[PDB]
């Protein structure tokens, strides 16, 4: 019984992947019901990207200007239309494998499963988090745009992200399924760059509990800090604000390990004092920011004595 | 353009997981064509796994006392045929969802993906490597027995692990899909423990290769070491030796850069006797060993499936 950075079974999402090829551009598209979603820049060429006018461009393209194929059999496009940075294509046969779904907009800190695909087929699946700077540290290559990110709540695929491009530092930016980017990022070829990404406090703590849970509290002390004595030390360091909503959330882990969020945060200010080796924390010389409370709670189901 | 810990798409395997209740106990089974696979110890109640005669403990049990379930439909069982550490209770209809499969068996250092299930329902999927001490450091709460580990090689899911027991140390153990346990483990309460482990090395090595491809390089240089002096120090840091039968596979690896094998090896010497204190490799502080040369190419290359 150990911690693992897991992902939801990509099974359901795969039954929604297809290949959308336009011109000399081929990427991916999510096929839900009689609709097929793909990043709109599919209808562009390296040149168009310098100053794309998607509205006018898309106009120069009809229903069978987009060759979509579910596996080896191609689908019939019965109408095209634009929605922000996506492209809603209609089809003659709604997806018979469409599962209970829904579109959400994840926030920074939150995690999700990404099913990378190429030419409409799956390569692998991995987990990751929507960093505080609105970027993602996924693993994408050309032909990867069009891939989705999700979370499955009891037989329900909550789609939250759809890949597009890759930033200067090797990180990734994409949009929600409605078609709006997760940042100040525009899908055109202009000078852009990820803003200085910090660290997720809430998950750095979840990690901290997972640690205690599984052993080691050398980073613990009778040290008690206020809800404003930690947050000052916060902006100094990369770690973000520990709102009152994080407190509550850290509640369940709190009650379990018998430790108080305040005394936990206080244990952290002493890590921004060193926190070197000597005993480390589950190996990691640093601090894991992409393991959410829910995740730790999830894995390693412990009890709470009352 | 990043390098995450990837897992195989779990669609061709999820559609195989079913539930296999027997009395009060309940596991997850593998459903291929007509046959159904599952953990022998599914006929035991309470401290039965303390005193497992099995071959006799199954005699009294009958087909009916086997509730194979596919999420609703009951699968008429008919084949209380025990095979090694597994059962082989055939059912009436063959799994229509059955994929194209093999049952190959993995060796130390090799990797595979895991579809953790509970009550026959896929919970999460992840990737782990067959440790040398012959165990799989991973995550499995109760009711994880019956879970499965596989690999995908172009239109062919080859199964290679069936989760069974969990060691006291936290790590777990199971068997190939033939019943043959892995390492010298058994399934009772003989209070067995796992031996000392060494690093697959060939993975920690091949991990660097993908580090390079993603730019992140600051070790490619070093006192270009030998072929013996190196693995010598390995046993100075707990790393099993290496043979040319292990580098000749790294053919394409180097063939996709120009970076030597030996020189690369020297980066390690300087990586442990000195370390890296400060800068990191693709994020992690520790050196990752759960990444085979194929896993690294499989990712960096984009190899899809079907």
């Amino acid at each position: 019984s150990g911690f693992r950075k897991m992902a939801f079974p990509s099974g359901k999402v795969e039954g929604c992947m297809v290949q959308v090829t336009c011109g000399t551009t081929t990427l991916n598209g999510l096929w839900l019901d009689d609709t097929v979603y793909c990043p709109r820049h599919v209808i562009c060429t390296a040149e168009d990207m310098l100053n794309p006018n998607y509205e006018d461009l898309l106009i120069r393209k009809s229903n069978h200007s987009f060759l979509v194929q579910a596996g080896n059999v191609q689908l019939r496009v019965i109408g095209h239309s634009m929605q922000n940075c996506l492209l809603r294509l209609k089809v003659d046969t709604s997806n018979p494998k469409t599962p209970k779904y829904k579109f959400v907009r994840i926030q920074p800190g939150q995690t999700f499963s990404v099913l990378a695909c190429y030419n409409g087929s799956p390569s692998g699946v991995y987990q990751c988090a929507m960093r505080p700077n609105h970027t993602i540290k996924g693993s994408f290559l050309n032909g990867s745009a069009g891939s989705v990110g999700f979370n499955i709540d009891y037989d329900c695929v909550s789609f939250c992200y759809m890949h597009h491009m890759e930033l200067p530092t090797g990180v990734h930016a994409g949009t929600d399924l409605e078609g709006k980017f997760y940042g100040p990022f525009v899908d055109r070829q202009t000078a852009q760059a990820a803003g200085t990404d910090t660290t997720i406090t809430l998950n750095v703590l979840a990690w901290l509990y997972a640690a205690v849970i599984n052993g080691d509290r050398w980073f613990l002390n009778r040290f008690t800090t206020t809800l404003n004595d930690f947050n000052l030390v916060a902006m100094k360091y990369n770690y973000e604000p520990l709102t009152q909503d994080h407190v509550d959330i850290l509640g369940p882990l709190s009650a379990q390990t018998g430790i108080a969020v305040l005394d936990m945060c206080a244990a952290l200010k002493e890590l921004l004092q060193n926190g070197m080796n000597g005993r480390t924390i589950l190996g990691s010389t640093i601090l894991e920011d992409e393991f959410t409370p829910f995740d730790v709670v999830r894995q390693c189901s412990g009890v709470t004595f009352q």
